[PDB]
């Protein structure tokens, strides 16, 4: 039919085989305007309805929508003026052909169609969109066949339709102009983010993020100029959309489980299947274009090789092949870019919906079933489990992906080389199980090596915590060699994995090697009709490189599933368990009485027996009452019971309005103290200073070094027991709640500041007067002011009444109350941790596989030329059996280098994680008493772990990966050179568009992982912090303040990563463009240098220029990557520097037993505590007797601890000098020193490990020896009941010892070294008077044979010495007998009277 729409030929093969084709005109004005038109309007209706159906407003007029309007009307006119010409010529004079009609008529309708499609877009928030987009690239593209054919046409000399061509050749320049401003973004101006409103071409190509590239090269940048987070994408937005489908699910898996066996599981991936399916389907179609177009590139290299082999195939062909190679490379890289942008941010979204479900979980789940977990249990639920799920969601594709592209690769091959690729599909099913192996088990040694890690990390957190101690008894020697041991198991692990690792690496590596010398030995060998040639061979190499990664990927996502597979049980095990049962507590509010027990009985273990057992009892408003009892009793479980921490065995509790509380175990959040006092209220002054005057706290803060706004917390400065107890209270009377439960707060402070406490705050007279008061007591002293008390026997209610009721009682509490009576110098450091020597050869092994390499692909360009000289009759067997095996003998070559490269580089990597921590502990062990005072803690902590963990773990494999990318490089730009040396000019120009590409993002995306990495932490924090003190959030019903602020953190986290990917998509927009332009330009070399190459040159050159484009991305990855974790080498190296004390050791030994008096020496002395202060202590000048027993005291403030602190040269002397026996204690070596004397701490602490080690360490003392020590310090009663005599364990910090025999055992210590001088500094803080009776009389008992120095805060601990010493402005100024200094009116006589002691 065409044949007379047109009135000429429709199709002839016979134009295209010739020197000069084309298409015939009526193929060109049918088919190529049907496609463009056909694209327009079977969709056009579809995008009008889309609008109709969700505009809101119009938008404001702007230049470019006149300026796209205009064009557009241009087109119009333009389209009618060519159908007047064609209806006024004809004249009826002749049967013009229709296609001379019909094609104006549509291009008429169309034109009106995109002026209204257009003016509809004013509506959208994107303005220029896919739709139009794609039909001006497919227009222009579809309309150059014609243009060229209509200007060829006229070009030899036929002028026959010289006006339509001009027609349309205004027709074609004004679509491209429209294109142009077509690709803008055309703002609302709106400052949230540019993503929103970018154009479609601004979209594909990511440019619409050059604004934070250009921003974070020219200076820092911070979380104010990182765009916040799309709003599809927020914590609350994602969670209310999971639950729906948690909840539908678990019921499910509920019911399913209650209907057999007559926890639920299988239930956790059907929810987020069913949460996010939509975003699988729009992955998968883009993941399935790629997979078709990169067996595209295959075929275009057999034709170019085809077009070489002979030179009588016409000049088109080379050329046509040249630009569908650019094109096809073009829209693959598009393609997979977004395939990437949706699949790394579908991860994030599914670690966001988990993070947020387990830290909702955790505030509302049962205690049976919370006691099943550690805090650090819980906490590694968030920060490991929900990341193994993000890290294999971001791969999942893989699965069917790359079993699709080895099918693919199969069938390819057999079509180049017939049934001898079998020989091939034999190494590629060997390889598969050996990585799947490898892998699991390399995973295998990680999770158990996880555990040293944790040892070693506990060990040092009370190292650091203890160091004074340490210092004291000179113990750095035993902690020192306790660290190093647990080291080298963790490093022999870590050996085994590195192992692991690199042979997995190398088989990765060299099965394209193995896989291709097979494969040409077998089909060459097999049949003398099998020749090899250029098309055959350089096609077939190129198949064997597309399958590398789909081979190595495979093993390691069947590893990773594996994994998460118990990720899966215990996120399910977790969200899956019960919530917590409110019902045996009422809130029944206006209840005329505050609180009231029905009969009911409570336990701590529903298996077990009632622990407070049935309890009766009510009491009205504002009624102060107290409860009372022995050791174990209850006490503590009423309150536990009243707040619902408890199970219910009957009856139940009602209670009226809010609730206050205050545990017996503190807990304080991280941040100011202020912070911690408001609690989430407002500030209000008044309020605010009279409870920190009505606490007692305002004495504290006024020695805080940042005041009120001191940084408390776990990451901040220490506080003492007794100030967060002072802080607990002070927090909980500002919130002015209607109930206050308190639980012994009074336990942990001495009886002035408890008695002050006691009327400012809680009793009759203080702020609580209007508010019922429950307290829990173990001491008597306040009982007369209490309204009621009441007494607790064996879990039940004994006796009840007014203080002065029960003794008139005589009941049992009147006998019992008879008990009052990026320097380069860095990465320098790093290589010379590894060695030069290992480092040069390493270097060398890659350097020879890249030459094995280069010659291997030298070689087959020989080989395959034979098929030129020979034939399948003639070619000779000796010249096959040579080619043959040469071949195999350079694929061995570079087997053999690269696995003694990589495998000496474990060895090398594994020896610099040694040196580095064994220098970083041998230096911090030395540092002065300076360095961790003016130091947090947790900073040091963490040089211990993060950074030796980024040193020892990901650092290594980012080096190695490096240099395996640079040399790949550096190997194919030198054969592209060597085959065509013109190229070198091309080199220059793609050369320096790449440096600068890699400078601008190397400057942002290293920002932008240190803005993550420090942005992270704080979310596993707080929930640690939380998970602590749920009772005491309960209690105050704070819930959905501790949601927002979980929320607040993960959104915060969220957008730093998200920014990262999408970094990291620009880039390869610009790598792979600069990739496909060396093939593009390569390939136009070899099609005008015809004459003078071959199918073999060609091939050689095209196949390697191909695998290029990966590599070149990857190397600017691996540079950012390495920039980024250098830093933790420069952290280590920094501490690893500083400052230490003097030698422990001097060659000036004291002579054997030196202290043999005690006769302690001062001349003059001089202290300050910084070089910065002025003068501490100045002018001290004493001789002290043998065996004599000192008191010093002095106004507060008069700065007695410097003593205690320089007779141990803890600070060294300013001026002046002491002397010992004769010897001065400045010259000797200073373990020489510490070592001798003796010291009692003024508070204990204890190491994790037995009762043998945390007496004596060095394992040097008897058994008897240690026997009689606990005889003596009165503790042989208690140790001799623990079934392990010495070898008992105590836990953290000694937890699982009560306070009286903490102290005890600490002056057990003591005894056993039994030195001739003994310090004392006299704490100033509660104790049992019992504990402190038989310490005080031990310690005149046992050391009455030393020289003794004691230092007090009251007279009377003083008062039998045989000298007092009294010094205030750093000066002396009374000295002498304790009952001569009161004789003679004076400074102690004063002081002895302001105390009531004389
Ligand atoms: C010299 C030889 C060069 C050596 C290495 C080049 C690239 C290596 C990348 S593999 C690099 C890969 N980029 C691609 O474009 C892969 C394209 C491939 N055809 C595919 O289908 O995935 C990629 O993982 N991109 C994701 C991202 O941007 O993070 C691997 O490290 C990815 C490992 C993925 C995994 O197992 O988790
Ligand atoms: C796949 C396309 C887009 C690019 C590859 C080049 C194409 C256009 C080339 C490669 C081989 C060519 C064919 C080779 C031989 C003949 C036989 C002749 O009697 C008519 C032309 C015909 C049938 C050619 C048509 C054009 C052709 C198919
Ligand atoms: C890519 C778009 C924008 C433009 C493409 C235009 C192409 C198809 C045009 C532009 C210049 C044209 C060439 C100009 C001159 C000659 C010389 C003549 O003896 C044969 C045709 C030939 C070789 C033309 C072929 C077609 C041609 C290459
Ligand atoms: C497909 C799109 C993207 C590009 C199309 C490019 C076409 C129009 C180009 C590419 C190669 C070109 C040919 C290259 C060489 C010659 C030989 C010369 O003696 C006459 C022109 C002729 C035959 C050209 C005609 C136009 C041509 C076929
Ligand atoms: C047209 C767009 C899409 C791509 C650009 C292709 C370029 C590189 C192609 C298209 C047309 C080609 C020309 C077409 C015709 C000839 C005449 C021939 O005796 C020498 C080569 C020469 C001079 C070609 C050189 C390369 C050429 C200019
Ligand atoms: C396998 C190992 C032991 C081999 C050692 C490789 C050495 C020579 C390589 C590995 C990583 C490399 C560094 C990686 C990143 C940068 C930052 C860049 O702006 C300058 C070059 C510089 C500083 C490189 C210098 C050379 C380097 C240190």
């Amino acid at each position: 039919m065409l044949e007379k729409f047109c009135n000429s030929t429709f199709w002839n093969s016979s134009f295209l085989d010739s020197p000069e084709a084309d298409l015939p005109l009526c193929f060109e004005q049918t088919v190529l305007v049907w496609i463009p038109l056909g694209y327009l309007w079977l969709l056009a209706p579809w995008q009008l309805l889309h609008v109709y159906k969700s505009r809101t407003k119009r938008s404001s007029t702007t230049k470019l929508y006149l300026a796209k309007q205009v064009f557009v009307g241009f087109l119009l006119i333009l389209a009618a003026i060519e159908l007047a010409l064609v209806l006024t010529e004809d004249s009826g004079q002749a049967t013009v052909p229709a296609v001379r009609y019909t094609n104006p008529s549509l291009y008429l309708g169309t034109w009106l169609l995109v002026l209204l499609i257009q003016y509809s877009r004013q509506w959208c928030v994107q303005k220029n969109s896919w739709f139009l987009s794609l039909f001006w690239i497919l227009s222009i593209l579809c309309g150059t066949f014609q243009f060229q054919t209509l200007i060829r046409t006229l070009l030899q000399g036929d002028n026959s339709n010289l006006a339509y061509s001009c027609l349309f050749f205004i027709s074609y320049g004004f679509q491209i102009l429209i294109l142009i401003f077509s690709a803008f973004s055309e703002n609302n101006e709106s400052s949230n983010n540019p993503s929103s409103i970018a154009s479609f071409l601004s979209s594909i190509t990511y440019s619409w993020y050059d604004s934070i590239i250009l921003k974070g090269y020219k200076r820092p940048l911070t979380l104010e100029d990182v765009w916040e987070v799309d709003e599809e994408m927020k914590t609350k937005t994602l969670v209310s959309k999971f639950e729906t489908h948690m909840k539908r699910e678990l019921q499910k898996a509920r019911r399913a489980l209650q209907r057999r066996q007559e926890v639920p599981k299988s239930w956790l991936m059907k929810a987020l299947f069913k949460t996010f399916y939509m975003v699988l389907l729009k992955s998968f179609l883009l993941k399935l274009v790629n997979d078709i177009f990169t067996f595209v590139s295959p075929q275009l290299l057999k034709l170019l090789i085809s077009f070489a082999s002979d030179r009588d195939t016409y000049l088109w062909i080379g050329y046509l092949c040249a630009i569908l190679l650019f094109t096809a490379a073009l829209i693959q890289s598009f393609c997979l870019q977004c395939y990437f942008q949706l699949c790394f941010k579908l991860g994030v979204k599914v670690r966001t919906a988990i993070m947020a479900s387990v830290y909702k979980k955790a505030l509302t789940l049962s205690n049976l079933a919370r006691k099943e977990y550690t805090v650090g249990e819980t906490v590694n639920l968030m920060s490991v489990d929900a990341q193994k799920l993000m890290d294999v969601t971001n791969f999942m594709h893989m699965l069917w992906s790359s079993v699709l592209q080895i099918v693919l690769s199969i069938f390819f091959l057999w079509r180049e080389l017939g049934p001898s690729v079998l020989a091939g599909v034999g190494v590629m099913v060997l390889v598969i199980p050996i990585n799947a192996i490898l892998s699991t088990k390399s995973k295998t040694i990680q999770v158990k090596n996880m555990k040293n890690k944790d040892k070693r990390l506990k060990i040092m957190n009370e190292i650091l915590s203890g160091i004074k101690i340490l210092k004291y008894f000179a113990w750095e020697p035993s902690f020192r060699d306790q660290v190093q041991n647990l080291r080298k198991k963790e490093l022999k692990n870590l050996l085994a994995f590195s192992q692991l690792q690199c042979v997995v690496i190398f088989v990765f590596q060299l099965t394209p090697v193995l896989v291709s010398v097979v494969t040409f030995s077998v089909y060459v060998l097999v049949d003398s009709n099998n020749i090899l040639d250029a098309q055959k061979a350089f096609t077939s190499i190129t198949l064997f490189n597309i399958l590398r990664f789909p081979l190595s990927m495979l093993p390691m996502m069947i590893s990773s599933m594996l994994q998460a597979s118990v990720s899966t049980e215990r996120l399910e095990k977790y969200l899956g368990g019960d919530d917590l049962d409110t019902s045996a507590i009422r809130h029944d509010c206006n209840f005329d009485k505050a609180m009231q027990f029905s009969e009911a009985s409570f336990t701590w273990e529903h298996d077990s027996e009632a622990t407070v057992r049935d309890v009766n009892l009510d009491i009205m408003a504002g009624q102060l009452v107290a409860v009372i009892g022995p050791v174990g009793s209850g006490k503590s479980s009423l309150i536990s019971a009243m707040l619902g921490e408890m199970e219910n065995v009957h009856g139940h509790i009602t209670i009226k309005g809010t609730t206050a509380y205050v545990p017996q175990q503190s807990w304080i959040q991280n941040g100011t103290i202020k912070d911690n006092i408001l609690f989430g209220t407002e500030f209000n002054e008044k309020r605010y200073q009279q409870v920190l005057e009505a606490c007692a706290l305002l004495p504290d803060l006024e020695m805080l070094p940042g005041g009120d706004l001191a940084e408390i917390g776990e990451k901040g400065i220490n506080l003492s027991g007794g100030q967060k107890q002072r802080i607990s209270l002070a927090r909980a009377t500002y919130q002015n709640l209607d109930i206050y439960l308190l639980d012994d707060p009074l336990s942990a402070v001495d009886a002035h500041v408890g008695k002050h406490i006691f009327n400012k705050v809680l009793g009759p007279n203080g702020l609580l007067k209007g508010k019922t008061r429950l307290l829990v007591t173990h001491s008597m002293h306040f009982l007369p002011q209490v309204d009621e008390i009441v007494v607790l026997g064996n879990g039940t209610i004994v006796e009840k009444g007014s203080y002065s009721a029960l003794l008139a009682k005589k009941g049992e509490f009147a006998k019992n109350l008879k008990t009052f009576l990026v320097k380069f110098s860095i990465y320098l450091e790093y290589l010379q941790a590894i060695g030069l020597f290992s480092i040069f050869f390493i270097i060398l092994a890659f350097v020879m596989n890249s030459v094995a390499f280069i010659g291997s692909n030298l070689w087959l360009s020989a080989w395959t030329s034979d098929s030129k000289i020979f034939n399948s009759t003639d070619y000779p067997a000796s010249q096959r059996d040579m080619r043959v095996g040469v071949y195999g003998a350079l694929g061995l070559a570079q087997g053999i280098f690269v696995f003694i490269a990589h495998f000496w580089s474990a060895f090398g990597f594994v020896h610099a994680s040694n040196i580095l921590h064994k220098q970083l502990l041998n230096n911090i062990l030395r540092a002065p008493m300076r360095f961790f005072d003016t130091t947090p803690t947790g900073r040091i902590v963490n040089r211990f772990a993060g950074d030796i963990s980024t040193v020892d773990d990901t650092l290594p494999q980012s080096l190695r990966s490096w240099i395996t990318c640079f040399l790949g490089i550096i190997s194919t730009l030198v054969m592209i050179c060597m085959a065509t040396p013109v190229f070198t000019i091309i080199v220059i120009p793609l050369g320096i568009i790449y440096v600068s590409v890699q400078m601008f993002y190397v400057s942002t995306s290293r920002q932008l992982r240190r803005l993550d990495s420090v942005t992270r932490s704080p979310i596993y924090s707080h929930f640690s912090e939380t998970v602590s003190g749920l009772p005491v959030i309960r209690a105050f019903e704070h819930q959905q303040r501790f949601l927002k602020h979980n929320e607040v953190r993960i959104d915060t986290n969220q957008k730093c990563v998200f920014s990262w990917i999408t970094s990291n998509r620009w880039l390869a927009i610009r790598l792979e463009l600069v990739g496909n332009l060396t093939v593009f330009f390569s390939a136009l070399m070899m099609v005008i240098y015809r004459d003078t190459l071959s199918g073999d040159t060609v091939g050689f050159v095209l196949s390697n220029a191909l695998n290029i484009t990966q590599t070149l991305n990857w190397l600017v990855r691996m540079t950012s990557e390495i920039e980024t974790n250098i830093v933790a080498v420069e952290r280590i190296t920094e501490y690893t520097k500083v400052e230490n004390e003097a030698p422990w050791v001097t060659d000036k030994r004291p002579p054997p037993d030196w202290p043999s008096k005690g006769k302690i020496q001062f001349n003059n002395y001089q202290v300050r505590y910084r070089p910065e202060l002025d003068l501490v202590l100045r002018g001290i000048t004493c001789d002290i007797g043998s065996m004599e027993k000192i008191g010093v005291v002095g106004r507060t403030g008069a700065g007695k601890s410097s003593l205690t602190n320089c007779l141990f040269r803890i600070l060294e002397a300013a001026g002046g000098q002491i002397i010992i026996d004769g010897v001065d204690i400045a010259s000797i070596g200073l373990h020489d020193l510490r070592e001798k004397l003796t010291i009692i701490p003024q508070d204990p602490i204890l190491f994790s490990g037995s009762l043998r080690m945390n007496l004596d360490p060095f394992n040097n003392y008897s058994d008897e020896e240690i026997w009689k020590a606990l005889e003596l310090a009165h503790l042989k009663s208690f140790v001799a009941s623990l079934q392990l005599g010495l070898s008992h364990e105590v836990t953290e910090a000694g937890g699982n010892l009560s306070i009286g025999q903490r102290q005890l055992l600490c002056l057990g210590r003591a005894l056993l070294r039994k030195s001739k001088i003994l310090v004392l500094d006299e704490a100033t803080a509660a104790v049992d008077l019992e504990t402190d009776n038989l310490i005080q009389t031990t310690i005149q008992n046992e050391f009455a044979h030393c020289t003794v120095i004691t230092i007090a805060h009251r007279l009377h601990t003083i008062m039998d010495s045989d000298k007092v010493m009294v010094l205030d402005n750093g000066k002396i100024i009374e000295c002498g007998s304790p009952e001569e200094l009161l004789q003679i009116p004076g400074p102690f006589y004063f002081m002895a009277k302001e105390a009531g002691i004389e």
